[PDB]
C-alpha cells in the first residue's frame, strides 16, 4: 500500500520485519529463487523479477505509494532502480542501502537524502565492543562511536558535493495537544528559533558545538516542555548535562551565556493543588533545580509559563493559555 | 600492543579508525593489495598473509594480544580464524563480524559473546527512515527498533542453543571515586542487589520487564548517583519514566510499589553552602521532586542519604562516608 520494498536479502528482510512490526503494509520486488520461502512466510504481496522493470514497478503501485525502500545489494542495480523511480514516480520517497562510499556518493548525486553504507553501524558497534573489552564502559564508548560518526558523516558528505530561542523537549511532539498548540502561536512572532530536542537527537546524542552555536545567537532561551515526574524529560537533562559545559557555561571564561535571559514554559496534567505534597510544597519549588542551574551559569531566570490541569482541559482553555505563551514572548520583546 | 584486526576492508577499516581516534595500539592482518597504502597511510604495521596461518599469529602477538577483532567477510574464513584462535590464544577475546544469523550461530557455538551481524543494525536505521518518511515521530521510530532489537537477538539467542535494590546510575562508573567506594562498602552486606543503568543500558533502551521483575523482589530501593546540575542523570530520570508505568506504579491497579522503601543516597562536589543559590535555597529542597515521585507511587521515602565535599574530600573522609552508607543500609534491614 504505502511501501515497496526492492531486494529481500538480509538488509531488505530486517527493514521489512521492523515495519512489519510496527504494523506497515508493504510489497517487496526481488529474484531470488532462494528467498521464495522466507517471503512465503513473510506474507506480504511479491512481484518476481527485475526491480527495474517499469511494468512491475507501476504493478507493484508505485504511482501510489509513499515510501519505495532500495534494499539492493548491486550498486549498479540499485543505482538504476533510483533513476528509474526519480524519473518516473516523482512523489515515491527513496530510502536507499549504499555498499559503501562511493556508493553513497552517486546516491547522494542521485538525491537521495540519507544513504545507508550497509556495513557501517555494525562496524561502529564492533568497535565499541572491543573498547569495551579492552576496559572501556559501554557509555563511554557508545560516545566514542558517537563522535566519530558526526565527524565520518560530515566528511563523506564534503566528498559527495566535491532574539528568542525555544530548546522544546517534548517526547512525542506529534503526539501533543498543550505544547503543540504553544508552538504554532509562538511561530507567528519573529526572531524565533525552535529546536525541538527528540527530532533531531532521538538516539541521545547531542551535538554540542550546534547547540552553543545557537545559544549564542539567542537573548531568551525557553525551556518548554511537558512535565513528568515533577521534574522534565531525560533528553532536556542530557542537554543540560553535555552543552553547559566547563570553560563555556561556566568555570574559567565560561561567560557564553551571561546577561541571557531564560524562562520555563511547562504543561502540565494536575492543577496547583495536586503539587501541595511532600516536605517542600508547591508548585514554584519545583523551579528550583532549573532555577539554580540558569543562575549558575551567570543566566536571568524569568517568572515561568505554566500550563496546568491539561487533563481535564477545555480546548478554550488551551487556546487562551497558548496565547498567552505568545503574549508573554511578545511581551519580553517588546521590553528587549 | 593491545589488539589485532583480521580483514581491513569496508568494516575493519571503520572499526580500526574508531580505535584509532581511542589512541589503541593494533596491528593489521589483511591479505588485500588494494588496502596497502590505506594501512601506510595510518601508519599501521601489517601482516600481510592468510590471518589463519599459525605463524602469521604468532608474529601479530596474538599470544600476547588482549583482543582480536575477526573483520574477515568470508563466513568460512571467518569461522576458521575463530575457532584456531580459540583453540590456541585462550586469553584472547574474539570480537568478530558475523555475516548473517547462521554465521552468528556459529560464531556463538565457537565461542564468541556477542557477534555482531554485519548489516543488521543499519537496516534497522534504514526502517527507522521509513518509518519517519510515512511520517512517525524520529524518537518513537528509534523506540519501535529497540523494541525489534530486543526481540530478535533473544530469538536468535533462542535458535543458537537448538532485600535491597541500587540503581546505581553515575555515567561513568569507572571514573567514580565517591560512588565507588560506596558501592564497595554496599556489596559487603548480604541480600543487595545493584543495577548499574549506563553499563545495562548504553544506548538509553530499557527493558521495563527486567527491572520491574528486580523491583518486584526488593524491599528497599535505593537511588544512587552523584549529583548533576541539582538533580539526577538523564539516564535515572528515563528510568522512572519508562518503569515507574501506568497501571503498575501508579493508576488503576498500580501497587506494585506499595509498602516498599525508597532511599535517595547523592553525592555532591560542593558543600552545604553551594545551594544557597535560587530562590528556594538548600539541599533538602532539592529532593523534591523525587520524594513527590516517591509519594505518587506509594513508596516510603526515607531521609536521604548525602556525602558533600566530594571535590575537596579527603581519603578518610570519602572512606568514612562510605563506611556511613553501608551503615544505613544496615540499619534499615535490621530495621525490617
Ligand atoms: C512520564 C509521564 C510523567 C508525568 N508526570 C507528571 C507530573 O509529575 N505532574 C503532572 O502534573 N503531570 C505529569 N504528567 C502529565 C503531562 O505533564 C501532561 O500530560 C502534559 O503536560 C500534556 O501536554 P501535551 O498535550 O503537550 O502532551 C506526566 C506524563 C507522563 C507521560
Ligand atoms: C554534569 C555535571 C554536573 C554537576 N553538577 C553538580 C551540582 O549540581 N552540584 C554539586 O554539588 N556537584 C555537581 N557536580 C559534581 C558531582 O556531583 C561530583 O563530582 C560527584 O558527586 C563525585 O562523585 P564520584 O566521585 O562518584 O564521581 C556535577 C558534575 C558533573 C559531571
Ligand atoms: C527467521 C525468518 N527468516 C526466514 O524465514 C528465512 C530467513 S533466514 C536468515 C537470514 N539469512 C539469509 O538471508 C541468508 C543469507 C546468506 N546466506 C548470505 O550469505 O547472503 C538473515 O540472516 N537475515 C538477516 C538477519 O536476520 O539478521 C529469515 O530471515
Ligand atoms: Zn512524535
Ligand atoms: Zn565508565
Amino acid at each position: 500500500m504505502r511501501v515497496i520494498i526492492a531486494g529481500f536479502g538480509r538488509f531488505g528482510q530486517i527493514t521489512g520485519r521492523l515495519l512489519l512490526s510496527s504494523g506497515v503494509k508493504m510489497v517487496v520486488l526481488d529474484h531470488d529463487p532462494d528467498h521464495i520461502e522466507t517471503l512465503r512466510k513473510f506474507g506480504m504481496k511479491v512481484f518476481y523479477g527485475d526491480a527495474t522493470r517499469m511494468d512491475l514497478l507501476e504493478s507493484a503501485g508505485a504511482a501510489k505509494a509513499e515510501v519505495l525502500i532500495n534494499a539492493i545489494d548491486d550498486p549498479q542495480t540499485n543505482l538504476q532502480l533510483t533513476e528509474m523511480v526519480k524519473e518516473h514516480f516523482p512523489h515515491l520517497q527513496i530510502i536507499a542501502r549504499a555498499r559503501d562510499v562511493d556508493h553513497y556518493i552517486r546516491l547522494r548525486q542521485a538525491g537521495v537524502e540519507k544513504p545507508e553504507r550497509e556495513t557501517f553501524e555494525g562496524a561502529l558497534k564492533t568497535g565499541r565492543l572491543a573498547l569495551e573489552s579492552l576496559g572501556l564502559g559501554p557509555y563511554e564508548a557508545r560516545e566514542r562511536a558517537d563522535v566519530f560518526r558526526r565527524f565520518n558523516i560530515q566528511m563523506v558528505e564534503e566528498m559527495a558535493m566535491v532574539m528568542i530561542l525555544i530548546i522544546y523537549a517534548h517526547p512525542y511532539p506529534h503526539h501533543s495537544h498543550a505544547n503543540k498548540r504553544m508552538l504554532e502561536q509562538a511561530r507567528t512572532l519573529e526572531g524565533v528559533e525552535i529546536r525541538s530536542l527528540y527530532q533531531l537527537y532521538p538516539d541521545f546524542n547531542i551535538d554540542i558545538a550546534a547547540e552553543q552555536e545557537a545559544l549564542s545567537r539567542a537573548d531568551l532561551i525557553v525551556w518548554q516542555h511537558p512535565m513528568q515526574w515533577y521534574s522534565i524529560p531525560p533528553l532536556l537533562k542530557l542537554w543540560i548535562d553535555k552543552v553547559f559545559s566547563h570553560g563555556w557555561a561556566y568555570g574559567h571564561g565560561g561567560t557564553a551565556l551571561h546577561g541571557k535571559h531564560l524562562l520555563w514554559a511547562v504543561t502540565t496534567g494536575g492543577g496547583e493543588s495536586h503539587f501541595e505534597i511532600g516536605a517542600h510544597p508547591g508548585f514554584d519549588v519545583l523551579s528550583q533545580p532549573l532555577q539554580a542551574t540558569a543562575i549558575y551559569c551567570g543566566l536571568n531566570w524569568l517568572p515561568p509559563f505554566a500550563m496546568h490541569c491539561t487533563f481535564i482541559c477545555d480546548d478554550e482553555t488551551l487556546e487562551g493559555q497558548a496565547r498567552h505563551y505568545k503574549q508573554r514572548l511578545l511581551e519580553w520583546q517588546e521590553a528587549h
